[PDB]
């Protein structure tokens, strides 16, 4: 797109504030940002806020979201679809034109780990170019195993294809499949989908902890066979709904856009890979690391 | 197949009648019929009854089916495998030769949303050419959320490949992935797997309704990540068995041949896309639409 | 690998012995063995014990495994990762060099049907070359449907690609997808992943029996849509954990590395195919047969 040549819009922080006991404002951008998706490989991504996947959103079950998208792309319209919400797609997930803003309001009444993404046609193009992310909706009544959890992180799986190549997006194997982590608390890492950051700077934990991961496979195209090496998932909640309870899973199958809350115990010091067990995708980048120490520090 | 050149056998209605409190007759054809699978693209499908997927079958849990296949194909044998039934495959799902009929009897003792398909070797060829469909077996005791359901439809996902090309069937990406809808009640649409009909003539509902979809991904080859935009599934029953109960799912993973009953609420007027969230497949046709109005009429 | 040319190390029996009420010794080899994966097609597999998938391991929930790997490969290091155990990957799933042995100890505290595989980088290469298998951990309290089961077998699904071709492993479709069966009791078959053995010598059962299959799809890359023709799964336990209970499933979706215990009834004499319902994979070998007779004998 000639109007994207030489464009690299610096990342813009997510803005969020609570405006009532059950109402939250969220303001995001759609913007064009260069991201290093593998060593030496820049992708001029279509993004929310200059991150791909986009910034983490966390709200409470029952919150209505008053969402504003400010479209900084000079030429392509963009939009937002949160899987968390009940909305009219043709009124509430509609396009915002270049250099304009749009505000849409809708409730998040279901707990879980939901994908969000741009919903502008062709949606495959918008998602594959980087416009995907996760919104977590915290359950009003928690999860039954909350009291056992020592530490938590968010991981997202996505693919990258040949740059803005619709043929490849439709018909080609991914070039890269990757994990990123999005921060829940101060100090947690906040990374983009790339082949290397979570290898070189693993997530950290301490021997003996029960870890919770909030996970989503945003695709665009692949399913995920999510596995943590060296452990078994004690508890799994499909899509993050507390009802959807499995136990003792080695591997959790995620559809494209599928989420889960998974919990596992790390019993011994060392480094624990985190994969999709579709090992062609792991080989193409989808391995993160969890470093487990006697103190929880590096 | 030289004997199929210029053949286009007009669709034949399904014939079904109940012959006892727990016994039902079903008569289908195997026939060769031209179907427009994308605009300008005719596929000379191998079909049951001139539909691909084939006609909907609905029976009650505990019904024995006395099934007759009348093979109208001039040269290729065909057969029937219902996933609903307990049967001996090598005695009861056997070939019926051209211009002959066969009758086979077997019980449907399990509630759910089951694939049916031709079982003639090579089965990949028969299924990929169009010989697939759904049989619903209604549970004796219903589903626990029956009283909440306002409106229901059936949707089926399938793929289309290069015409009768076994190499492509085994080794190639689908050319199209599509939804069709099969009628449960008078007035409901009854369509073939194509890229466009359910976009141009959406399924209809009324604001505020709880909709139930009976869904099956008949493949032949792909899994499905089934999602309705703008909503969350309140309840999901895997394979349509009431026991297999999930709640609050954004997306339901279906294996090839996998079924489900899914229920969701449409809260606002507008048009709601229905996708597989494997967006390469959505881009290649697998998007249906649900139009939600203040009255339920267009 | 020049050092593998002309090497075909004869299969070595698994050695296992119980050394305490909750402690078991297991000794395996890593070795290079020719396996006929389709008629006329030899693959010089990287294996445990000269089998691919490797030999069945069965232990009890709560057993600590004292595992020794004796690496007979003349040039490539190998390792072992059991999904059943809690272990430090970087201390306990580490490489054993050519002509050396390593012993690692770790507990299996979770019941189920777990993948094991070599964990040496690149793991895709080790798994795709044949270094995969199943360990079953028997639940202390059994499964609720134990008393109904008449006969049981183990089946494993894997793929084969172009020989030791990392490009194909990452980016290509499988050349073959196959089932094998591993013996639980004297007399049961014990086979390698190939396109034909379980067609030509089906598993055997008797009319009216409830059969249990312990299944795992070891990949490396594909998901499985596991289905037995002519029946419905009465009960399914995902990953073999008794908690994860489904009923009345036509088809069970397995992620890569995913396991299950599935149970079904065979009501009539005949031959019952067992497939992945991703029919491109079935066509490329992934069909086993179950022959059901009035006596249970051939
Ligand atoms: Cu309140
Ligand atoms: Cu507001
Ligand atoms: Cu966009
Ligand atoms: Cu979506
Ligand atoms: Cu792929
Ligand atoms: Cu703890
Ligand atoms: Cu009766
Ligand atoms: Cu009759
Ligand atoms: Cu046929
Ligand atoms: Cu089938
Ligand atoms: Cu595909
Ligand atoms: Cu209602
Ligand atoms: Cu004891
Ligand atoms: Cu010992
Ligand atoms: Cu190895
Ligand atoms: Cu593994
Ligand atoms: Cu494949
Ligand atoms: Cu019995
Ligand atoms: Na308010
Ligand atoms: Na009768
Ligand atoms: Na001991």
């Amino acid at each position: 797109i000639a109007a994207h040549k030489g464009v690299n819009q610096a990342p813009v922080p997510l803005k969020m504030e609570r405006v009532g006991p059950h109402d939250v404002h969220i303001e995001m951008t759609a913007q064009i940002t260069d991201i290093e998706i593998d060593k030496g490989k820049i992708y001029k991504a279509w993004t929310f806020n200059g991150q791909a996947p986009g910034p983490l959103v966390v709200v409470n079950e029952g919150d209505t979201i008053h969402f504003t998208l400010k479209n900084m792309d000079p030429v392509v319209p963009h939009s937002m679809d949160f899987h968390a919400v009940h909305a009219s797609p043709s009124k509430d997930f509609i396009d915002v034109m270049p250099n304009k803003s749009g505000t849409f309001t809708y409730p998040a009444n279901k707990p879980g780990v939901f994908m969000y993404h741009c919903g502008t046609k062709p949606v495959l193009q918008h998602i594959a170019n980087g416009m995907h992310g996760v919104i977590i909706v915290k359950p009003k009544n928690g999860y039954p195993t909350d009291k056992e959890v020592d530490r938590e992180y968010v991981l997202i799986q996505n693919e990258w294809y040949k740059y803005n190549d619709m043929n490849d997006f439709q018909n080609g194997v991914p070039s890269y499949v990757v994990f990123s982590s999005k921060a829940l608390k101060p100090g947690d890492p906040n990374t983009n989908g790339d082949t290397f950051t979570l290898k070189e700077k693993p997530l950290l934990a301490k021997v003996g902890e029960k870890i919770r991961l909030y996970i989503n496979n945003v695709g665009p195209n692949e399913v995920s066979s999510f596995h943590v090496v060296g452990t078994v998932f004690d508890d799994v909640y499909l899509d993050g709904n507390p009802n959807n309870h499995l136990q003792g899973m080695q591997t959790v199958m995620l559809p494209a856009s599928g989420g889960a809350v998974v919990e596992f115990t790390v019993t011994r010091p060392g480094t624990y890979p985190i994969v999709t067990h579709q090992f062609n995708h792991a080989q193409k980048g989808a391995v993160a690391m969890l470093k487990v120490t006697e103190t929880g520090e590096d």
